[PDB]
């Protein structure tokens, strides 16, 4: 039910090996992990979780945007991006958090269907 | 070679049943038509052309925003969306244009691939 | 009553020295030439028009991306930006074009305010 | 030496009475309330701190995306947009963090000079 896929708007590409991790908020505020990988060279993160795992609540999604920059050698702004929304079964039940990195910018959407 | 993409991000939605037209820049400087279609449910346009019709040349990709956004009952800022690019053989060998509409704004990327 | 603004998102500043053309759509259906200008470096162009000038109509402003990668020594991907609307068609407004560039995307927004 | 200005992608307009918090990392790695306040009319924060008070460290912009939301009585997807930078570490810098919003997206960006 979540996928994450990552684009590059200088390279005009996939964001390929950008490690990801997500979390769900506890009850006590704090962020727990959840979930993590890396994307694929298509940019996309698939298989994250299940649907029986994936309850309602608050999850971040955080993508190591600093490393995958230095990596291509280019200095960027943020230490991370992230997206932090709530999930909820009254919408529908597949969920996309789509990023398009800049060194000093960044872009998300959620496409959320059924 | 070409795919055309669109999402909406006041629905979080794929944008369905777009129009999108596609012309060529001709010797005379006028935009001669190319290829059109409609975006399906997964807010996606395949197949508009072929690697042998698709030739080294300025392109201009024209989507259909304001009929999309009046179908939904929500008065929009443009008139339409335009990407315009030139296509070169030197680089890699299959084009995304993606779109992310708001209804006074919109952002694009192009996503070159082999 | 126009005003353009642009950033760089590769930079992280103001995008400067950005060629500006604005088009207003005749009778016949061509792009008339309107106004047109190059951003400042607080990246803003100001000055395009007067509210007399500015009547109702379909406007294009075109932000020439290319040109001001290539002067920075970079190969974009688009040739330029286009925001075309009607503007002024419930009496004047002011507009603020605003984008943020990159070299393989860009995205653009505006601000309508009633004096 | 640290602004924030928020713009609505579906109004067209600024996006006025935004929230917005800013923490910064402290020596134990937890986030300190460094600074709040609300967007103006133009949709612009100033005066959020000073540049004797804005030593370097990694700060955390939490701009208040669901509450502005929900206070326009629509339902939005994301619970607030952050961003998280290091400053002032060659030096004190001006930052401007600018945020477009709708709904289901927002884009962020930095402008970042040297006074
Ligand atoms: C935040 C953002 C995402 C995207 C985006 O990720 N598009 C997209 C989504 C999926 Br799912 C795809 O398979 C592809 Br290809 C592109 C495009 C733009 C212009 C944008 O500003
Ligand atoms: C993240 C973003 C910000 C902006 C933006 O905030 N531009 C802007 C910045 C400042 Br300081 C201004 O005074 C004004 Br007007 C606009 C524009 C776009 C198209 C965008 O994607």
């Amino acid at each position: 039910p979540l996928m994450v896929k990552v684009l590059d708007a200088v390279r005009g590409s996939p964001a390929i090996n950008v490690a990801v991790h997500v979390f769900r908020k506890a009850a006590d505020d704090t962020w727990e992990p959840f979930a993590s990988g890396k994307t694929s060279e298509s940019g996309e993160l698939h298989g994250l979780t299940t649907e029986e795992e994936f309850v309602e609540g608050i999850y971040k999604v955080e993508i190591d945007t600093k490393s995958y920059w230095k990596a291509l050698g280019i200095s960027p702004f943020h230490e991370h991006a992230e997206v932090v929304f709530t999930a909820n079964d009254s919408g529908p039940r597949r969920y996309t958090i789509a990023a398009l990195l800049s060194p000093y910018s960044y872009s998300t959407t959620a496409v959320v269907t059924n």
